[PDB]
RNA sequence: UUUUUUUUUUUUUUUUUUUUUUUUUUUUUUUUUU
């Protein structure tokens, strides 16, 4: 049970495992979570994980929801947790501190993007800066940013290269802008626009080979992107603003790796095909078509506020390309 | 290396014909070739 599967395979695995027909399961973190299917016997194969940024022991909390769904009422007399060693003997004090200690709430660090500083400055009156302290050094350094780029004017009016970028809310707006101004995407075909628009979805967390020979053209798209990024990293650094992990390692990884299946996919071909060649399972390649459909929808809109019809209708067709039978699936608890 | 599915609004037709407008006048016998 994990997250690379199809969403009809996870179901059904969850509905056998209901009718008490598998004895050993191995899951991920999100069978915890919510999955109302008790069982006898929880065992932990390590009690350290890496969540995005370096390993780190697990959080009591979170020990207390995997380890609470081991004892079903009426039928088990108590709960059995089974702590692995692995010819090494681990500490004692890590072990209290996990397993004993009270739980605190979680809490974030409220990002400021500047999607939310583009769409603030176009509300009448809304003092931005007496709002922002019921952060205040870093809103500074982001104002001057997006008046360099011409994005406002001197007087923080929001411009027409502004209005675009209220517009796209996933993950990068300012470099997704400057690629559509750059009559970029007005070379290429519906389906070859798709395929190199996925580096903005898939995050590129593998190691494998990426496929050696791509196509003659899809080779200068990589350029083009590469050298757009590069360029918005250096203004970035110029004004001294702190970087995310996702931003900062964006070319370290290998994020064009998935531009074959996506471009096979949209030409037309059977998906077992596909995956004789992709470098990712099943579940992974629907989620990342998934979420292509969000962005061929953001670049419709932003062909309105400029005018390009011909854009318009470019996306139009790549939507229409990428929808199949399989991504609708009716759900097996129904 | 866990974790991440986003998609705005409207209902069943204004009433009475063809006309559709400018610069000033005359006088007495057939037919053909000349």
């Amino acid at each position: 049970h994990h997250g690379g599967l199809l969403p009809i395979v996870k179901e059904l695995i969850e509905i056998l495992f209901s009718k008490g027909f598998i004895k050993v399961l191995f899951a991920t973190e999100t069978f915890a979570m919510g999955l109302n299917l008790p069982t006898r016997t929880v065992i932990f194969s390590s009690i350290r994980k890496h969540d995005g940024n370096g390993l780190r022991e697990l959080t009591p909390g979170e020990f207390t929801q995997m380890a609470g769904r081991a004892g079903r009422r009426g039928l088990d007399s108590t709960g059995t947790v089974i702590v692995m060693a692995y010819n090494s003997p681990l500490s004692i004090a890590t072990f209290k501190e996990v397993t004993m200690g009270v739980p605190t709430r979680l809490q974030s660090q409220f990002r400021l993007t500047y999607n939310m500083i583009l769409n603030l400055l176009r509300i009448e009156a809304l003092r931005v800066e007496e709002m922002i302290k019921y952060l205040l050094p870093d809103y500074e350094k982001r104002l001057a940013v997006l008046k360099d780029t011409e994005f406002i004017d001197q007087n923080h009016n929001v411009l027409l290269k502004g209005r675009v970028a209220c517009e796209i809310n996933s993950g990068y707006e300012l470099v997704l802008t400057e690629l559509i101004l750059d009559n970029f995407l007005g070379s290429f075909e519906p389906e070859e626009i798709v395929a190199l628009l996925s580096v903005f979805v898939y995050e590129g967390k593998t190691r494998e080979e990426e496929p050696p020979i791509v196509t003659p053209r899809l080779a200068k798209g990589k350029q083009r992107i590469e050298e757009i990024y590069k360029k918005m990293l250096c203004v970035f650094n110029t004004h001294q603003i702190p970087l995310t992990q996702d931003e900062a390692e964006f070319l370290d990884r290998k994020r064009f790796a998935m531009m074959n299946v996506v471009y096979e996919w949209a030409r037309g071909l059977s998906f077992k095909e596909i995956m004789e060649m992709s470098p990712e399972a099943e579940g992974t390649v629907v989620r990342v078509i998934t979420w292509l459909d969000e962005i061929c929808r953001e670049v419709k809109t932003a062909s309105i506020i400029i005018g390009n019809s011909t854009l318009h209708m470019k996306m139009s067709r790549a939507q229409e390309l990428i929808k199949r039978d399989i991504v609708f699936a009716a759900s097996l608890y129904l």
